């Protein structure tokens, strides 16, 4: 599913992300924009052979099981394919663990390079929330 901007903001909000660990909703929307272009089915292979899955491009090295990432963990206790669903529940729950792990949203390299220090509120501008 390719989400609309405001549609993802609303779904993120409903699943408890707005100010989760101090990150306003615009942070999450911006991160999803540059990670996946709001497309739940986005996948990208990393140099180490791990793969990133879903709207927030959650990685198989640490966070989900794809059966093909030697020596990885599955800290969200989910198949990586659950991160591709039109239902973003699994992505959201897993992101909450990720963002709690000490580095905050800096865990998302694209958030750090494209969202951090920017006017992220612009991403929810005009949305009915």
């Amino acid at each position: 599913k390719v989400f609309g901007r405001c549609e993802l903001a609303a779904a993120m909000k409903r699943h408890g992300l707005d100010n989760y660990r101090g990150y306003s909703l615009g942070n999450w929307v911006c991160a999803a924009k540059f990670e996946s272009n709001f497309n739940t089915q986005a996948t990208n292979r990393n140099t180490d052979g791990s793969t990133d899955y879903g709207i927030l491009q959650i990685n198989s090295r640490w966070w989900c099981n794809d059966g093909r990432t030697p020596g990885s963990r599955n800290l969200c206790n989910i198949p990586c394919s659950a991160l591709l669903s039109s239902d973003i529940t699994a992505s959201v729950n897993c992101a909450k663990k990720i963002v709690s792990d000490g580095n905050g949203m800096n865990a998302w390299v694209a958030w750090r390079n494209r969202c951090k220090g920017t006017d992220v509120q612009a991403w929810i501008r005009g949305c009915r929330l």
